[PDB]
């Protein structure tokens, strides 16, 4: 039927919009988004 994952960045085997905010750093760091391809909550490589 449908490709189905579940994950912070999914939801009713949908992916959330890139750019949704789905950790926030600490400090003065890049926050962690979805990349609207993945279930998971990337974290940001630029840190």
């Amino acid at each position: 039927e449908f490709e189905c994952e579940s994950g912070p960045c999914c939801r009713n085997c949908k992916f959330l919009k890139e750019g949704t905010i789905c950790k926030r750093a600490r400090g003065d760091d890049m926050d962690d988004y979805c990349n609207g391809k993945t279930c998971d909550c990337p974290r940001n490589p630029h840190k």
